[PDB]
Order: C-alpha cells, then structure tokens, then sequence
C-alpha cells in the first residue's frame, strides 16, 4: 500500500476493519527484528508479559504505526517489512518503551529531563542494542497480532 | 536556608507566606541571568510576555525551584543567588520553556521525539546560550516575583 513497506497476512482474523476513529484506544502485540539470518528479536510485548496501547490521535494525519496498525482486522497477525526511510526514529520510540515498561513516565518532567541529561551527557540511548541500531541503519520486520480496538 | 543558595528579598509583598499544598499552581515571572558584570539574561518572562505557571507535585519532596518558589509571599521579588551545584539542569529546563512558549507541547510525543532526535544528533539544545551555557558550567542569579497561588 505504501512505498517501501512490505506487508504479510499470517493469521487473518475475524471480521472486516474495525472502527479506526480519532481517539481510538489500539491494543495489540509486536516484535520487532532485524532482517538478518538469526532474524534478531530487538523487543517483544510477549516477552515483557503486557501488551501495548496506543490511542489514534489525528485519524487523517496518522503515524507510520498508525498506518500499519490500521490496516489490521481483529486477531489478525501480520508481518510488517519496512525499508530504511521509516527506521530511523525505531531506536528513540523503543527506549521509550523500555522505560514506560518499568513503569516510569517517559513524558513526566522528572524522567524526560533525567534523559536528556544522560543521552546528551553520555551519548546513548541507554542500552547497546538500540545504540548500535543507531549507528548502522537498516530496516526491519514488525510482527504483530492486533487483540482489540475500543471508541472513545 | 539551603547550601549554596543566597536568597535577598527586593520588594516585601502582602500577607505571610500561602498555603503551598500539594497541587496548588504557583504564578511567577522570573528573570535568569547570569553572575558576570554585564549581569547576563538568559531567560525573562516579561520579555516572551505570559507569566510562568508550575504545580506543586509533592509537597514533602520539593524540587529545588520549589524550594525558592515556596519560601515566598505573594507580590514579593526576591533574588536567589545558586551555587553550580543547583546550575546544570537549568539548559535543559530552559529548552523546555522555550519550547512551551511557541505553544509546542514539550511532553508530547511528536515533539518529545523530534527533540531527542535532534539533541542526539547535533549534540545541541537548539539554541547556542543553553550550549554555551551547558560547556561552561556557573552559578546563576534567578530573579523571581511571586503573583499568585491558588490550591486544587
Ligand atoms: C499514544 C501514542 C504513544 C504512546 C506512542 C507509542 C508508540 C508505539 C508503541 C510504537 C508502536 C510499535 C511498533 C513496533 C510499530
Ligand atoms: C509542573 C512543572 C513544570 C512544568 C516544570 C516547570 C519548571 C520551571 C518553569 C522552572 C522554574 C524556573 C526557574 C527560573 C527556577
């Protein structure tokens, strides 16, 4: 559907597209590799135990995972391959994972201002994965099962 | 009251200290400069034109511009004079009202993101005081004016 962006159903679900309007809580499940041979998992919602939320904001001026996400039916479990273009910020978004995962606030004052002191300070994400991802480009494969989507 | 931290009132204002609780918002316009003889602004909300607004978030665990904001009475102006020690995170903070000010969201993700983006990448605050200011620590003199609290 979108340039450099390959996708590949798995396990359609149930029913057609569900209702991806403005406001909209997404819930599903991701992870995240490398298109290399060993197929390198970077992160996993399984693996943490809880699976992730995001809520649409702009239904006509969507995020590239919006873009994704949307395009899923319920249960549906689809393979995402992404080129280069739309790899780039991957390692920022998942740092802030990381940190939403140990519940701290990665848009609270006191964290947010904590990483900008380390991350200009000492030059890193935080962890070595998402530092060599960002020293060497690249794209990657999104696998993800989409569980429920719930209106304001 | 605290090390490294000369306080001097200017203008007394009406009444004893207020009620700073938990979730009151505190309503300031304040002046940063620096300690050199051309006494050096930096910041000034009379210059951007709006008065600052914070919320007390823990009242038994302040944060060091509490600590001033909270030891004044409404229509005083105080000096408070900070040792380095008190000094390195104000870039970071600047940046942020900076960025307040052009009604850019600051903790919203979009601009949360784009900012880690940028201070990773160029190795800057954006502006080259804050840069300036960050590779050549000091003390600095805040000039604060209390003009309202109110409680939740
Ligand atoms: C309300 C919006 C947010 C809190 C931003 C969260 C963004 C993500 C969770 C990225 C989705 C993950 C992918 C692997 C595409
Ligand atoms: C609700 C809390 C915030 C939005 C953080 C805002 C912090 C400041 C505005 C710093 C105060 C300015 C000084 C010069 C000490």
């Amino acid at each position: 559907n979108v340039e450099g962006v390959k996708k590949t159903i798995l396990h359609g679900g149930t029913g057609e597209l569900p209702n991806f309007i403005t406001g909209s809580r997404v819930i599903f499940h991701f992870r995240t590799m490398k298109c290399d041979e060993e197929r390198t998992v970077i992160d996993d919602s399984r693996q943490v135990g809880q699976p992730m939320h995001i809520i649409i904001g702009n239904m006509f001026k969507l995020e590239f995972w919006e873009i994704l996400l949307t395009s899923m039916r319920v249960h549906e479990v689809a393979e995402f391959w992404c080129d280069t273009i739309h790899t780039g910020v991957y390692p920022i978004l998942s740092r802030s994972l990381r940190q939403m995962a140990q519940g701290k606030d990665p848009t609270e004052w006191h964290v947010h201002t904590c990483g900008l002191a380390n991350m200009f300070a000492y030059h890193t994400l935080g962890y070595e994965d998402l530092d060599e991802l960002q020293k060497e480009p690249q794209p990657l494969v999104f696998v993800i099962e989409l569980l429920q989507v719930d209106a304001p």
